[PDB]
Formats: C-alpha cells, sequence, structure tokens
C-alpha cells in the first residue's frame, strides 16, 4: 500500500509535465519518421513533408494570433481612426472606383466572350432586384452583405475558374474525396453480400451516407472540422459583417449536411433571433453534405464545378437570406459562444464513431421512404397526364413538357442560350419536385450522350447540350432545396428547439425560396465567367 | 415605399373577392376543357364528362342541405309527430309485417335454393344467440342496432350479389384499385433496382403498404376522406341509432387501415366510454385496409367479394360491437365533434405526403419482424408434433392437422358442405394464428388448382374445393383479427391516449373476438345470399 | 338471469377447486400420453420417458425444498454451530491441504504434458497477480471469492474436458442450440423470398437473433429462464459468498445479453452499491448471449468449447470483479428482493412473442450499422497504413501486423506456442477494436483451412494453426467487450437509473478490462487442460 501512495503521489506531481514530455516524444517521433522518410527517397516522402509543413505553420500561426492579439490589436489601432476621420469623403471615391471597375470589366471582358455572358450578369441583376421587391421588411435592409457576398462570390469564381492552378486543385480535391467514398462503398460488401451491386441505391449509397456521418463524427471529436469552420467564418464575419453564429453555421454547411449543421450551434439554438433562423434554413437548403460529392462525381458531374458551387453556395447564401429577411432585432448571442463549439460527449473516438454511426439509421431509412413515394407518385402523374391529354389528340403531354415551359425563363435568365434552356429547365423542375439526385442522373445521361458524340438531333428533338450549359446546370442545382427536405428540416429543427417551434415552421418556405434563388445566383455568376465552347 | 404600400392596401381590400375570382376562373378553364373535349369526340370523353356530372350533382346537394336544413326540418317535423302518435299501435304491425316478409323470403328463395343455404341462416342465428349468451351486460342490451346492422348487411349483400349492375360496379373498382397500387409497384424498382423481384415480400408490398398511407395522408389534406366517412357515418346514424364517435370510425375502416383509424379522432380518444372503445377495436379487427386489396385481388380473389365483404363488415362490426358489449355510460362527445375532422397541419401537400410517407417506417418493420418470428415459430410447432406423433406411428401430425378438425364446426354453420369444411378451417385456423396474408395465399392455390382442373382426389386427400365455398372463405378471412396484431393495436391506442391505457387494456381480447364472429356473420350471410354452382 | 346469477354463484364457490381439477385433468393426460408411448415401443419413447421422470424429480425437490426448509435448517444447524468453534485452527489444516493438492495436481499431471501446458498456469498466476497490483483498494481484499471462484473454474473445465461423458453432453446441447436456430434460418425465407442466401449475413443472422429475442421473451412469461437462473445464482452464492444481486446477474448473463442482464434487478439497481454496480459491468461484459452461440457453431468453432467457455466465464468474472474494485460499503439489497424477478406484463404467451420480437428492431439496426461504419474505417486504415509503409520501403504495413505484434505477449502467457502467438494476437486485436463476431470468421476461415489440409505454409507466412490453438482463441474471445460496447452498455445502463448515472460513467472503463482479464483466465485454464495435438 505505501508503494502504491508513493507511486500515487508522484504520479500527481509530475501529471502536466508528464503529458507534456509524452506527447513531444511522439511529436519528435513523427518528425524522425518524417526526415528519414525524405532522407531514403525525397520524391515518394513529398506529400507528408508538404502536409508536415502546412501543419507546422498553421500551429505556430494560431499560437502567435492568441498570445500576440493584444499587440497586433494595437498596432492595427491607430490604422482604423485615421481611416474613420477620412471616411466621410473616401467612401464617395471608393463606391466610384468600385463601380468604374466594375463597368470595364464587364465591358471588355463579357462584350468580347458574347452576348450570353452577359444575359448571366443581367439575370444577377433580375433576381437581386426581385428578391429586394418582395422582401419581408423591404424598408430596412442592410446592403454591406449583399455586396459584400456577390463580391465574394466573384472572386471566388475568378480564382477557381479563370486560372489553372486553382482549376486543378479542386480536381485534386474531388478526386480524394471520391476515393473516400470508394473506400466507404467496399466495406458495406461483407453486410449485405459480394452481391451488393444489385440493388445499387440501397446497398453503396446508404452506407456512403453512414460512413460519412461516421467520419465527420470522429473529426468533430478529434477537433478539425470546427477549426476549418472558424475560419471561414471569421472571414465571412470580418468582411460580411453578418452575426456570429449565422456566419458559423453557413461555414459548417459547405461539408456538413442540413440536418446536422444546426448541431454546431444546438446549445443556443433556443435564444436565436428570427432573421438569423431563416438565415440557418436558407444556408442548410443552399449547399449539399460532402457524402452526395462522391457519387455526383461518379455519374460523371465535373469535380471542381461541384466542389466551387459548394464553396460559393454560402455567401450567396447568406447574402439572399439578409436581403430576403432582414434583420430587426438585436442579436443576443456574444462571438465567443458562437465559435466556441462542444466537443462530442463520447469518452474515446471509437464511442463518437459508434454514436455517429448509429445517428444514420433514422436519416437512410426517411430518405427511401420519401424516394418511393415520390417517384410512384411521378409515375401516376405521368400516366394520368398521358390520359388526359390523349384526349385532346396529344399523347405525350407529361410531367417533363409542362415543367421545360414553366421553368423556362429561370433558365433563359441564368445564360443559358435558347434552345438549351428547356432542357435546363427539365433539370430544375426534376431538382425542385424530387430530390436532386435524379437531377444529376439525367444531367449526366446528358453529358455521356454528348461525350459519346452522335447527331444533335435524331428528329427535331434535341438529345444534347453544350458543355457551358452543363456547367450552368451543375451551378444551379446543386442544393438540397426540394418540396419534400421542407418537411424534415421542419422536424428535425423542432426537435433541437421546442421553444422555436413556432419560428420554425414560419419561416421555411422562404427559407427553401431564397436556398433556390442562392443556386440560381451562383449558376448566373458561373455562367458569367464561363467562356462559350 | 409608398407605392409597395398602395400595393398592399389594395390587395387587403379585395382578398375575399380575389379568391373568389380566381377560383372561379379555374373552374370556368376546367368546365372549358371538359366541353372541348365533349366536342371533339363525346365517347371518349365520357368518364371526364361523368365525373364532372356526379361532382356538380354532389356539390349542389351539399349546398341545398347546407343552406336549407332549417326548412326541411319544418317540412319533416309534422310527420315525426304523427308518426309519434300512432307509434304504439303501429310498431306491433310493422314488426309483423317484417317477420312475415322475413319468413317468405327465407322459405321460398333458400328452400328452392338447397339445405347448405339454410345452414347459412342457422348459423346466423347461433351466432347471434351466442353472442347474446355471452355479452358483458347480458341484462341491458339495446336492439335496435343488432336488428338495424343484420338488415343493412342483408339489403347491401343482396344488392351487390343477386344484381348484375351492383355487381359489375364492384368489379370495376377492384380494377382501378389494383391499377392504383400497381403504380406503387413499379416506383420501388427505382430504390430497388430492377432485380426487386428477387424478394417478393419484401420490396413490393411494403412499398405498396407505403404508397398507400402517403395517398391517404394526401386525401385526408385535401378533404375528401373525410367526406365519405361523413356520409356513410349519417347513413348509420340515422338507421343503426350507435353514438356519433363509433360511427364516424367504422365508416373510416372500411378503406383505412386499424392502426390509423382512430386518428380520425384522436382528440376525442381520451373523453369516449368503455363502450364506444370497445367498438372502435371491434371495427378496426373487423376491417382490413385498402393497400392489401390490390395484393388479394391479384392473388386471385375475387374483387366484388373482397369490396362486398369490406362494406359489409363495419355494420356488422357496431351490431356485433353493441350485442357483445353494450353501453351502459352517457355519451359525452357530441354529433358536430365527431363529425368534424382536424385536417393535416401540413403546410402544403407535399409535406403532407412526406410526413405520411416517414409514418408508414414503423408499421413496416413490425410486420416484417412478426413474420419472421411467427413463421419461424410455425416451423418449429410443425416439426414438434410430427417428432410427438411418430411415437404413435401418426407421423404426419402438424398444426394444419389439429386446425382442421378444431375449427371445422364454425365452417360448416357458415354453410360450408361437409367436405369442404375442414380445408375452410385450415384456412380460418391460419388467419387467427398469422396474418390474413397466408391464409388468402393457400386459398389463392386452391382457386388456381380448381380453375387448371384435374382430379379433385389425387388420393384420399382433396385437392380443391367447390365456389361457393371459395366465396365463403373470401367473406370469412377479410379481417385484420389476429393474435400476433393483438399488441400493435394496444400499443397504438395507448400512444394516442396514454389516460385510457387501463381501459384499453382491459377490452382489446373482447374486442379481437367480436371482429371474428362480424367476420363470421358477414360470411353466412354471404353463403345465405350465394347459389350453389 | 337468474340462472346467470346461478351459474355465476356455482362458478365463483369452485374457482380454485376447478382451476386445480383442470390442471390435473391435463397432467393427467400427459401422463397417459407418456404411458402409451412407453407400451407401443420403449426405446422411440427414450426421450420423452426420460424427459417426464427429470421434470418429476425436480418438481418434487422444489415442493420438499419449500415446504421442509425449516426442518431442514434445523437439522443443518448443530453442524455449522460445531464447524464455528473449531474453524480457528481447523482453517489452516483446510488451506494447507488445498495447497498440497494443488500442489501435486499441478506437477504430476503437466509436467508430463509438457512445457507448454505449464505456462497456461504460469499465466493464470501473473494475471491474478497483476489485478491484485492494480486494485481499487488493495489493502482491503476479502480473498475467499477469488479462490472459490477460481477452484470451481477449475473442477468445471476438469470435468467437463477430460471426461467423456461430460465432453459428449455438451456437444449434444451445441447441436440441439444449432438445429433451434435453423429452425429460425427457415421463417425468414418467406419475407425475404428463396434468394435471401445472397446477402448472408442481412438476412439469415438478424432473423437468427430475432427468433432468439422472441423465444427468450417467451421463456419469460412462461418462468423457465428464471429457475434456472435462480438455481445456478444460488450455487455461486452459497460457495462464492458474492453479494445476491451480483450473483443473480452473472448467472443470468451465461445466456442473456449484456444489454438486457441488469432488467432481471432494475427495480434494485439505484441502491446498489459501486462493488456490485462493476460486478454487473464486468459480468455483462465477459459472457455472450445465446443468439451468436448458433452463428458461431454454424461457422465451425466447437459447440462443447463455446459452451463451457460461457458457463466458465461468470464465475470469472465475479471473481475478478471482486478482486478488481472490492467493495466498501454494505448492501442493502436483500436476497429474497434480488431472487424474485416481475413476469413480463404481457396478457398471454403471444402478446410477450410480439413485444419480445418488437424490441429487437433496434438492436440489429445498430449491429448492422455499426458493423459497416467500423469495416469501412478498417479499409481505410489498412489502405493508409499500406501508403506509410511504402515510403520506407514495406508496403505490407497493415493492421494485422501490428496486431500480430501488439498482442503477442498476451497470447503467449496463454499457453499458445511461439508461432501460432501472433495468429491468436491478430484475432485478439480484431475482437478487442471491432465485435467478436468478424475475429470468430476469421478463426472460422482457419479452422476450415485446416481442415481442408495442404501446406502449412505456402511461403513465408503461416497458414493454419493447431487445434489446441484454436481451442484457447474460442474461450479467450467468448465475450462481448469492445471499445464500441463501452458506450452502449453505458447508455443502456444509465438509461434504467438515471439516480446511478455518474457511477455508471465512472467505472464502465474498470469493468471493460476486467472482462476481457476474465476471458483470458478462462482461456488459460482451458490451455492448461487441454492436451497437446
Ligand atoms: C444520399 C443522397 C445521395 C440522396 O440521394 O438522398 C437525397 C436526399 O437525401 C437528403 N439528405 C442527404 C444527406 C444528408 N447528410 O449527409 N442530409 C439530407 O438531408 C437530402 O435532402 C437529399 O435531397
Ligand atoms: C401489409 C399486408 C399485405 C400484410 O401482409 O401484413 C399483414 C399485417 O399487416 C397489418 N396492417 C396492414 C395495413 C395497415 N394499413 O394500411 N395497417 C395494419 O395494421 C395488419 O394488421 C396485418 O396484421
Ligand atoms: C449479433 C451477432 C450476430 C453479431 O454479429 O453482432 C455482435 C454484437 O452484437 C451485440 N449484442 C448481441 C446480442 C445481445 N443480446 O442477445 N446484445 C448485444 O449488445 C453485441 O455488442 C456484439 O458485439
Amino acid at each position: 500500500e505505501r508503494m502504491c501512495g508513493r507511486m500515487s503521489d508522484f504520479c500527481r506531481e509530475h501529471k502536466t509535465t508528464l503529458r507534456y514530455i509524452i506527447w513531444g516524444i511522439l511529436i519528435a517521433g513523427y518528425l524522425a519518421l518524417v526526415i528519414a522518410a525524405c532522407v531514403m527517397n525525397f520524391h515518394r516522402a513529398l506529400p507528408l513533408f508538404v502536409i508536415t509543413v502546412v501543419a507546422i505553420f498553421f500551429v505556430v500561426w494560431d499560437h502567435l494570433m492568441a498570445k500576440y492579439e493584444s499587440q497586433i490589436a494595437r498596432f492595427l489601432s491607430p490604422g482604423q481612426r485615421l481611416l474613420d476621420s477620412h471616411w466621410f469623403w473616401l467612401k464617395w471615391v471608393i463606391w466610384g472606383c468600385l463601380i468604374l471597375g466594375v463597368i470595364l470589366w464587364l465591358v471588355f471582358d463579357t462584350a468580347k466572350l458574347g452576348q450570353q455572358q452577359l444575359v448571366s450578369f443581367g439575370g444577377l441583376i433580375i433576381y437581386t432586384s426581385l428578391t429586394f421587391l418582395f422582401s419581408k421588411h423591404p424598408t430596412k435592409v442592410y446592403w454591406r452583405p449583399v455586396f459584400w457576398g456577390i463580391g465574394l462570390q466573384f472572386l471566388l469564381g475568378l480564382l477557381i475558374l479563370r486560372t489553372e492552378p486553382g482549376f486543378m486543385a479542386f480536381d485534386w480535391l474531388g478526386k480524394q474525396v471520391q476515393t473516400f467514398l470508394g473506400y466507404s462503398d467496399a466495406g458495406a460488401s461483407f453486410v449485405f453480400g459480394e452481391k451488393y451491386t444489385d440493388h445499387f441505391f440501397a446497398f453503396k449509397v446508404l452506407p456512403i451516407v453512414i460512413f460519412f456521418s461516421t467520419v465527420m463524427s470522429m473529426l468533430y471529436y478529434l477537433g478539425l472540422m470546427q477549426w476549418i469552420i472558424r475560419k471561414v467564418g471569421w472571414v465571412m464575419l470580418v468582411t460580411m459583417g453578418t452575426s456570429p453564429v449565422e456566419s458559423v453555421v453557413a461555414s459548417g454547411n459547405i461539408f456538413i449536411g442540413q440536418t446536422e449543421s444546426p448541431l454546431l450551434v444546438r446549445p443556443y439554438l433556443p435564444y436565436v433571433t428570427k432573421s438569423e433562423l431563416h438565415a440557418i434554413m436558407t444556408a442548410g437548403f443552399s449547399t449539399i453534405a460532402g457524402s452526395v460529392l462522391g457519387a455526383y462525381i461518379s455519374f460523371g458531374v465535373s469535380s471542381s464545378h461541384l466542389l466551387t458551387a459548394s464553396v460559393m453556395s454560402a455567401p450567396a447564401a447568406l447574402a439572399i437570406s439578409k436581403l430576403f429577411w432582414p434583420e430587426t432585432e438585436t442579436p443576443k448571442i456574444n462571438l465567443k459562444n458562437a465559435m466556441k463549439m462542444e466537443s462530442g460527449d463520447s469518452r474515446n473516438l471509437l464511442e463518437a464513431a459508434t454514436q455517429g454511426a448509429s445517428s444514420s439509421i433514422s436519416l437512410v431509412a426517411n430518405i427511401a421512404v420519401n424516394l418511393i413515394a415520390f417517384l410512384a407518385l411521378l409515375s401516376f402523374m405521368n400516366s394520368a397526364l398521358s390520359w388526359l391529354g390523349n384526349m385532346f389528340d396529344y399523347p405525350q403531354l407529361s410531367f417533363e413538357v409542362i415543367c421545360s415551359y414553366v421553368f423556362m425563363p429561370f433558365a433563359f435568365m441564368m445564360g443559358v442560350d435558347w434552345q438549351d434552356s428547356f432542357m435546363v429547365a427539365k433539370l430544375i423542375g426534376y431538382k425542385t419536385f424530387f430530390n436532386e439526385f435524379v437531377a444529376y442522373q439525367q444531367l449526366s445521361k446528358l453529358i455521356s450522350l454528348r461525350q459519346v458524340g452522335g447527331p444533335k438531333f435524331v428528329d427535331g428533338v434535341q438529345q444534347y447540350m453544350s458543355m457551358r450549359s452543363e456547367a450552368i446546370s451543375t451551378y444551379a442545382l446543386c442544393g438540397f432545396a426540394n418540396f419534400g427536405s421542407l418537411g424534415i428540416v421542419i422536424g428535425g429543427l423542432t426537435s433541437m428547439a421546442p421553444s422555436r417551434k413556432r419560428d420554425i415552421t414560419a419561416g421555411a418556405m422562404r427559407a427553401l425560396i431564397a436556398g433556390t434563388i442562392a443556386c440560381f445566383l451562383t449558376a448566373c455568376i458561373a455562367g458569367m465567367l464561363t467562356n462559350t465552347p
């Protein structure tokens, strides 16, 4: 017993020092492995060396910003005062310079590119104007979030699309995510056997979703996801000027699904204002999760375009949300509380993985049941429309025919050419009434038809559309905004915050409309930047 | 801003007028489409014209009954007083006339028809007498509900079976329902692939259930289901004299499943009396849902017989409920509250569809798990009985052999001939211990064997039974009354009304027995009316 | 009415007499059937006669012990007093005799058997010593439970393994269980079709689990399971000296899963001491449920070894629990309350079956989702380790390679030979990180490779291992202790006893360690007793 007591006392004395020493030893061993790998063959060790260098740089940056925050603020303070003193006259100069730059760039670039590249900008203006017309509180609107959101969308699109080094990186990331979800697919062969490929949707895709959920739970436990969310949220906060919680949610939704994104700020969900809740819902509807990215890339959709649309949607979502539902009440939640995100209660990484996997049970069942019901309803609608048309000697009437004409103006305003506008409208209708999976499947069929080659017109029916229309469709359809998703989001949010149940239902439909409009704005910018083939 | 305010004021002024104008314009457009279709070719447009005519007739009837209710009541009032004044002597005359008519009809028709058809009437009397013997409160019984229920069953059966125009309509409706669910069958190919036919029960049937649930939720939101329920409930109320809530529930169960039927009067479940709760459970157990109708028709079961049994069961269920558990306490719930049914809270039709689809998740899983467990138990029971019989040199002993002898008297009393009574008893045992699905499957196998033709007796074992026995089996087995299904009904009812859990548990078994007896009474009437082949 | 009243009075008078008479008549009929079967052919009727004889003997024994308990206690009392009077000097004599017998038995047998058999006893000593070193309260320990637990384990292993009559009985029981669950396998063909064999794990095994749950619920309602639990618990209580509640829980866990084990003493969970809660958790972690027994036997694992390990684990679990976390506070719960177990509230057997089947829905879904997630994580881990190894010119690095070296000492201390220690270590790592199912699958693959025959070494990689190593692996891996089960057990126990939630969370890891240590002790005993092939 005496030896046990002495050992306990010794452990108590050196606890912090022992933890520091063991962590340092582990880090030193990792560095030794890296240096040995570099010594043996640097070319093979290049990725590990790059990862180590970037990790060290980020850690040093974080430590410096933490420790020296006061000094940096003191250094920045005089500049802010000088700018404020001269701001009154200088604001007009800045605005005039920005307008002149916009005019010059638009004229030169878009005029040289062609007429269609300019209709995209026209559609962007039209969409922003229409959102302003039908706003909840038109009189009280803050234009800084809207203008900064559009500017950030433009800058990100310009960098990613007009620069080859930017273009390649997103393709590389898309390939990596596809490979990760391919690893996901293989693991599900055990449970359902090697004949799991027979039932493609139920066996591959739903385990893909489950594995993504488990991985996200594990990363949340480790504390990586939170870091990236904080970085992007700080960028949006320091530029757009939005509230902290809505910014954090918007940053999270880029790689998190709509259902699980509010869990980031669940503890403060009861106290959020109506505007912030509408912003949360709009961000949820306007961005897709990482799980579907692999499947969509597999269909044939471009990885770079998908990732660019996902990144660009969040600023668009916030801007459109602010313009649609401007805030009229003070925000109670503080920045420090919002940025802080509680880690998983799971004791160890494997418990976090188990808890993350278990949650997915409901989601897959809901998705499958909803798909079955809505596809059956679509078949019945097609049969009934065909029956009705036969009376008037037009037996070809169907859901697709109606949706082609109904949604054509939106496709045309986005910058698609006249002929392909109907085809894009069909996809937009499929995305609206049914989940985007089917619309992306149709788009992949069209892309395959174009790639194979052959007659553009087998008969008076067009078979495939141009590359630029495909890019614009990829941007437009990158969202979870569906008439079926409306119910599940309402249910989940009301479950998280029962007190706010009355508020959640009121703003859901406006949130869905705002999400669709944000997708349209992203498509407009992409069309404006992409050249005609 | 001023223009927006003026527009808002103008919209506020004409709100009701604008809604009326837009609805009228839509109706006028529909009428124009109908008239154009009739002009072009009346023969093709015949169904649309008939539907429009019947809809207009029903709308006008409803409007007139609403507006002129007081005038009609005033006109009816003197007749009621005159009847009441002379009722004392006239009641004996009416009863004697009814008895004489019953005697004449029974004698002529059944005596000419044969002996077996008369045993059906004998069995009807026997079942009613036995129910009266073992009533909860034999002294206090109201015979008007029982007599009116039997009379309505007889009238509906007579009309549907003995008249060709009545017989054809129910076949037509059965075909329509079959096609309507076939639309669901196709829709589930997407989720489970084109090889879904490999696993027949799990893939086709459960999506059939899901689609039926979604369609029922959508119709409930629109407000059609409620209309038919109100009409049939009013008929039963004005003839049988039962309480309003039980009548509403019974009318709904004709096309609604037992699990979802109480949702019609969910808000008033806490305050219902014990007798009304027993009536609800009996109505739930004695009728089948619309979802299984398509599958059962597909197996080979006659559509007209299935629909006729479903329609006839509800009056039988109410009459047997009243006789078995007569009410001894006053009914609190009013007619207006009961007939009024709150529409779905879903904001839009598609939200209603999603919510209806989501609820079905539990039901399908419960059905699958229960079927797996009970079929495994059946296999074990057969193996153990065969093992025991071999000791006594009878290795063929099995569940079917015992159930053939055990349930033979019930089959014989229903009017089935002596030879086929054992085969009907096997089906009755399968229906009692396991769901009606397996029993209908066996009946379909027997019907196919009869239709193919061949030896009636391959050996001393009979292979198939006569057509009339098949009809009586179709009537007898049209119910959801099973031992396995007892638990789920109790769970659902307790979930809806936690306060009444003690009342729910006490009366479940009696309700199940009452439902089985109501099914037997319907089978007896069908046997009485159907001629010997 | 008067006749009904007279009948009711007559029934009330003879209630108890009538019930006794009807039960006696049924028993007499069963006896007549048995005697007729014996008359016709005794050889065929042997099993039924044996079952009847054993049942009669057990009923008579229970009745006699009930009625004559006071007389037996009075007869036993003088012996207890005489032993207590002379215990002071006699205890040393007893301990010395036990030690001398242990020395003689160890020397004579093991020295003859070889070096390998003795390392198992050495490992047993090492494990006990290590558990004693790191005890929660090392100063205060009661050694009688530990010594008696080890003695009972040794005796049971000796009887079952070294005697042919004992060895055959467990094989017979295993075959019976395998057939009993093969009955379940057939029953699931209906729901999933005759092509259910295509998806082996999802369709066969999960229905096996469902059927086991249903049968266990039915037996719990009938009241058989409780009888066996009481008998074994009384044996453990009268020999080991543990508290009644922990003994009751441990005895049940032999054939009951960890999740449902505390429901036996749920009402008293709030008042249990910390040590008793630790014992409950340890017993839960160290034993497998009956459902997996059929599947594991089907894979090829020996039935006798599986059943022997399951039986032996509970005494080992209790002994290790007491040694690791000794009790420091008084037990409030009484023996009578603990032994008494409330029966299921289900009204009839079929309601119990339905309720048992319904409960299994969550378990199967959780198991499938966890398997998918963890297998995907394993694939990703193997790919990443292979990528890292290639940099250092060792592309074969993988999870198996690391776990072979990491867990080798544990395998060696159990008595496995040097060459097979690494192969056993891979299985131990699989069991620790993932559920025992995958480890047993790998063991079955190895057993099949051995049985088929061929090269022991296709190359410098060993292909299959010896029989004794397979037996030791079977003993070692018979547990539910996994890093993922940590969360599920904590959640389940905390759901039952919110008051003790903090204690449940505090003492989970120690129980998880103790379960693996107890499994290792059982494996050590099995290795010590099993001869080298
Ligand atoms: C799984 C994908 C390929 C699919 O075809 O499903 C369609 C619907 O699944 C919803 N969904 C999906 C993922 C997620 N988190 O990863 N949260 C969601 O809500 C979402 O509404 C979408 O429309
Ligand atoms: C689904 C059919 C084809 C089947 O084979 O399963 C039999 C069991 O399904 C229950 N059931 C069915 C439908 C419904 N609403 O549409 N409510 C229910 O409860 C019903 O009680 C019976 O026991
Ligand atoms: C079930 C078999 C076929 C399987 O492959 O999965 C293994 C996992 O199933 C858990 N399990 C199992 C039974 C039970 N009660 O009978 N309670 C449980 O928790 C337990 O954790 C184990 O690891």
